[PDB]
């Protein structure tokens, strides 16, 4: 059941992204060649509804494309180069649908936290699109980890698919995180490490909950924040996070 | 006055003030509404990293300042050291970050309303409303428009949960299948969308159910004038004062 049961250290934050396009199949098969145990990756519908794995509302900075993503149908979409910019080997990655994603992720035994971002007022439909597509599709031997920033994702997510396991976003830890980790029924709280508090942090581990931070892309400050307590950090390089721990 | 915000409300309000031509979210912005005839500003509120009200849009300082690093995390007087215009223009070299009481002092002047969008970093919003609520209580004359609006979640609960008696919008990009639920549940009078979700249908049901519907960010007068016709109640602009002149000319 619960993914946090399988939480690793590292998690590839949009897949590989350091070293590959973010949130494409490239990102993600490096994570998975590189031993990634677990990738986080973005969820927002397509001007036609379908999950697709896409960070920003604007197509302009991972795409030759431009337009808000949650207004262009999937069709325009896939004709769209989402790796160039990242590098020209990368010229044929393409932005991934949730399904294709997940054929990818599956294919190297790793973990999703699947980050619903959806468009602001879109939060039910984007939940319930990407449910019926995990529920038909995603391996029930892999971890399989919710979480968002958005409240009505996080209510939604919990109506649709009860099972499985969430986790709250935020920037700074909230002074109400007790209350708000119970109501929103979050095992673990997921927060910017700019805002990583020790003795808070001993706090909400006290209380029973995970602590994850973002984005943390220097080798010495992960080892410093595992030794305060840290349960896992979203990387852009993973592999070097991970070689750190190790050595 | 202060309460019933949308009471008031007008066709057009200045996005971060008239951001087309001066600084976004800057004493310049607003001055330039003021000056325009602009009667409603919008303006984005988070806290400092000392826990200042200040005005800002975005979570880093690069785009809007020479400054570098996230605006939550850097005290006030280091903010205030910050060239806030000149990305804008060379003209504008002396704008600062402003604080939201500053804000309030220049928008008073011009006997404007002001649509405060709350925007606190993720996690920090009881402590963020509280710090604006502060500053506002004891500084936004009583006799002016004053509407909070948010896209978060935490931060609307805890403006009606402080000060109930300021009206509240929610900002989302689409109208939610479920904005009936949405609306009665935040407790807002009005719903403000991206432009590109603009359906007249829902509109209309909205409308009906007596919300105010408002769009951002629209810069280019036919549109605005297509969207009045179909309903909408005001559009938050860059060049409010072209908005205006079109409303005001159309034969
Ligand atoms: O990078 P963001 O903006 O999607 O947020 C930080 C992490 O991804 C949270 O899962
Ligand atoms: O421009 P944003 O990103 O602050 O979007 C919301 C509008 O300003 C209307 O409050
Ligand atoms: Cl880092
Ligand atoms: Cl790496
Ligand atoms: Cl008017
Ligand atoms: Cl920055
Ligand atoms: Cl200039
Ligand atoms: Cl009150
Ligand atoms: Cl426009
Ligand atoms: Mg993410
Ligand atoms: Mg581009
Ligand atoms: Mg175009
Ligand atoms: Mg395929
Ligand atoms: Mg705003
Ligand atoms: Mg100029
Ligand atoms: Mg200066
Ligand atoms: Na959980
Ligand atoms: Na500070
Ligand atoms: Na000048
Ligand atoms: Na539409
Ligand atoms: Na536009
Ligand atoms: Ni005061």
């Amino acid at each position: 059941q619960s993914a946090y049961s399988f939480l690793p250290q590292v998690i590839a934050h949009r897949g590989s992204s350091g070293q590959a396009p973010e949130n494409t199949l490239a990102s993600l098969h490096l994570a998975g060649q590189q031993g990634i145990k677990w990738v986080e990756i973005d969820v927002m519908l397509s001007g036609d509804g379908i999950p697709v794995i896409f960070h920003d509302d604007y197509l302009s900075r991972t795409t030759d494309g431009d337009g808000l993503i949650y207004k262009t149908p999937l069709a325009e979409l896939k004709q769209l180069d989402a790796g160039s910019w990242k590098g020209q080997e990368y010229q044929q990655e393409t932005i991934p649908t949730l399904l294709e994603a997940i054929e990818v992720i599956s294919q190297y035994g790793m973990g999703l936290n699947l980050e619903l971002k959806p468009c602001e007022g879109l939060e039910e439909e984007t939940i319930a699109a990407s449910v019926e597509v995990l529920k038909q599709h995603w391996p029930q031997d892999l971890p399989l980890l919710f979480s968002s920033f958005n409240y009505f994702a996080l209510v939604s997510a919990k109506a649709l698919w009860p099972e499985i396991a969430r986790g709250y976003n935020v920037s700074a830890i909230p002074s109400a995180w007790q209350e708000r980790l119970e109501h929103l029924d979050c095992a673990g709280l997921h927060i910017h490490q700019s805002f990583f508090d020790v003795q808070q942090v001993s706090d909400i581990k006290a209380a029973g909950y995970k602590v994850l931070a973002f984005t943390i892309n220097d080798e010495s400050l992960a080892l410093k924040l595992y030794n305060q307590g840290l349960d896992a950090v979203f990387s852009d390089y993973p592999q070097k996070i991970q070689s750190a721990i190790d050595s």
